[PDB]
DNA sequence: TGTACAGTGACTAATTATATGTCGTTGT
DNA sequence: ACAACGACATATAATTAGTCACTGTACATCTACGATACGTAGCGGCCG
DNA sequence: TGTACAGTGACAAATTATCTGTCGTCGG
């Protein structure tokens, strides 16, 4: 390869060489040359031979032949290799696991294996420093070390099957993971609750926002239901969120790539990918996922660090007065971030480009204009009971609950597939195999809860009560065990019905 | 100064787009270098010796026939490529009344002593702009 | 006036690759 | 006779190991644990 | 090619207290 040198910071004594070099730039004559050599030995206060050696130096170098060099020993320890070897590799195992030796207790070991070899010079202390000193910097360095971007239109996603998404345009890969917001919230009577979970839903190709979750509720195949629901329809808001844009972003995705929580790898989600037709796509480490995981360093900075009772990133830079300072409910936060979320943050300038909107970018990089999917059609979020089989007089028992339909009784004996919501399952869809294909059956009713309404959690948190309690099983003695529990508190059911109340203002 | 020193120094190679008919064929170092300690130190390090008429006919052959001539639009770029076409093509092809028989360039080949041996590039990096902390 | 250990500027001693003379040798 | 290069000897700051006074920051209850999912095994009720 | 917002070096422009001329005034 080629090999090239060049001088800096020159002159201090070197300017004084340099106009000896610059007197001597000729073999002018044999006569000559000699006499202003014998000149420049006035200048430098030395003998022809050493103006003799700087013009051979100048020669065969150029300018940092006026330059001293370093020394051949620079960076080498006069201690011996033995002790060289037994330092380095003493902080290295100590330093291996859990352990972290400091050099002071690596300097412990070098007295003690002296004292056992009978030396009298071990390494002192300061020399045990300088002797790790370069394999500290660089520990410091390899953590430091920045990475370069995407830059362009042309993005490639990295999986855990080690294939790559080529994202092409509009939501052809949305992205999705869960985080705790830093700032507690009170409920409506300005008691502490907990820090919420917030949800985004992000098109890869545009980096637009295309629907979140808020909530007290916990990550679970429903939260990331619910984010997918309200990023897929198009989005309502009232005059209360004061908005002054509109958050015209919907329509479906042709993938969904996500880290590898229970709420994605679930069959649930594969239910919902296969009814929509979107494929699910795993997420290879943290660092290949940024466009879902930064969104959330943006909040914090831009957000959520500005609102009181907010907690810090972490247990050592949290706030001392965040318990005590804490105002926001829910329905404040929501009402805050959904306003930042489409006044701000969709209408800023999306940092790959430079020269667009992340919404204008969105909006202009759909292939087409997609269809809106109508509401009902949204029931692919029911959850699947796979193999339960109808009983003779027409009937289905499941989570305890007994259900009567239409025509149910036509088919005692027979196994069906069975579509409901954990927000309601008073009611279950009933659909068969026909022709190897899904066909509908009927709409089967929890009998004698027909004026009733019971959410999957109350029905198994009164289940388990029932259960303990020693009772029998049925659907009123299921509703009675409801009902006290109901009347008659607990930070959950506390939290459940603030969460409540934001769902009832989405009504 | 020392851009256009080292410009002079190096083999000028230019692209198919300046449209040249003829070849700018000099190169090399001076014997001594007149300018209007960094160009010293240049000096010492190339083994040259600093010292501390063309613009007449740029005017009048060149510049004050061009878009924009300040008494249309004309980008640098395409500036350089003129005053390239013209100085390798016409202002170096020209024969002046004390040369005679020889063109501008032919009397500065005529009157080498010897064919120089061009300067490895690297050692000219000490003329080139310089940008002091990056991270990589 | 919390309290006491590990890391750090500031200075000094031992070791060494390096700059300086001086002379011998060779080329011009 | 003049200039350049090597042999040999001699003095020298750069480098490293060591010592010392001043200072920074942890000790001050605290992350194993909560919240989802799947995958497999079990309990009695109903039927042969 | 992970990622995108806030903090930080590097450079340019408008304003003002400060350094320089030139002249006038006063003292030795
Ligand atoms: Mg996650």
């Amino acid at each position: 390869l080629e090999k090239n040198v060049i001088a800096t910071q020159l002159s201090e004594e070197a300017q004084v060489k340099l106009e000896v070099i610059q007197s001597l730039l000729e073999p002018c004559d044999r006569t000559t040359y000699g006499q202003k050599l014998r000149e420049a030995a006035e200048k430098l206060n030395v003998s022809l031979r050493t103006v003799q050696r700087l013009v051979k130096n100048w020669e065969q170098d150029g300018l940092v032949g006026l330059t001293q060099t370093s020394r051949a020993d620079k960076g080498k320890h006069r201690i011996g290799e033995f002790w060289e070897n037994f330092i380095t590799k003493t902080y290295k195992e100590g330093n291996k696991g859990s352990k972290r030796m400091t050099p002071k207790q690596v300097a412990l070991r070098v007295e003690a294996k002296a004292r056992e070899l009978k030396d009298s010079k071990p390494p002192n202390y300061k020399t045990v420093l300088r002797v790790l000193a370069p394999i500290l910097e660089k520990q410091q360095k390899a953590k430091s070390i920045r990475s370069p971007g995407w830059r362009g239109t042309t993005l490639s996603v990295k999986t855990r099957e080690g294939k790559d998404l080529s994202v092409d345009y509009s939501n052809h890969v949305w992205q999705c993971d869960h985080t705790r917001v830093d700032v507690l919230l009170v409920d409506q009577h300005g008691e502490i609750l907990s820090r919420p979970w917030l949800t985004t839903v992000i098109d890869t190709y545009s980096r637009c926002i295309m629907g979140i979750n808020l909530g007290f509720d916990a990550p679970s195949s429903g939260v990331v239901a619910l984010a997918l629901r309200h990023a897929i329809l198009p989005k309502r808001y009232g005059s209360e969120y004061k908005l002054h844009c509109e958050w015209g972003t919907y329509g479906k995705p042709e993938h969904f790539y996500t880290d590898g929580g229970k709420d994605f790898r679930s069959n649930h989600l594969s239910q919902i990918g296969a009814q929509l037709g979107f494929v699910c796509h795993l997420r290879d480490r943290p660092s290949e996922g940024g466009v879902v995981e930064r969104p959330f360093k943006t909040l914090n900075d831009q957000l959520f660090s500005t609102l009181p009772g907010y907690t810090g990133s972490n247990v050592q830079e949290r706030p001392e007065d965040a318990e005590k300072d804490a105002r926001l409910t829910l329905r404040e936060l929501e009402q805050l971030l959904v306003r930042y979320i489409v006044d701000r943050y969709n209408q800023s300038i999306d940092a790959r480009m430079g020269d667009q909107t992340r919404f204008e970018r969105w909006e202009a990089g759909l292939p087409t204009v997609p269809v809106p999917i109508p509401e009902r059609d949204l029931d692919i979020c029911l959850m699947k009971q796979s193999r339960r089989t109808v009983q003779r007089g027409g009937c289905l028992q499941f989570q305890n609950l007994m259900y009567r339909g239409e025509y149910l009784a036509g088919y005692a004996g027979e196994t069906v597939n069975l579509r409901f919501d954990p927000r309601d399952i008073t009611t279950i869809l009933v659909y068969r195999q026909e022709n190897n294909q899904e066909v509908f059956l009927t709409r089967a009713h929890a009998q004698g809860l027909e004026t009733e309404q019971l959410a999957l959690d109350e029905a198994e948190a009164a289940s388990r009560r029932l259960r303990t309690a020693g009772k029998t099983i049925s659907n009123q003695s299921l509703l009675q065990e409801v009902v006290d529990r109901d009347a008659l508190k607990e930070r959950q059911k506390l939290e459940q019905t603030v969460l409540r109340s934001a769902a009832v203002d989405e009504s």
